[PDB]
């Protein structure tokens, strides 16, 4: 994992290239 990038656990790598990190929009809560 020698690089600038790196793409440790949590980011997926797609097969572009492009790094698609653990971003994604959750079930929205309702507080109670």
């Amino acid at each position: 994992s020698v690089q600038i990038l790196r793409c440790p656990d949590g980011m997926q790598m797609l097969r572009s290239g492009q790094c698609v990190a653990t971003t994604e929009p959750p079930f929205d809560p309702d507080s109670y």
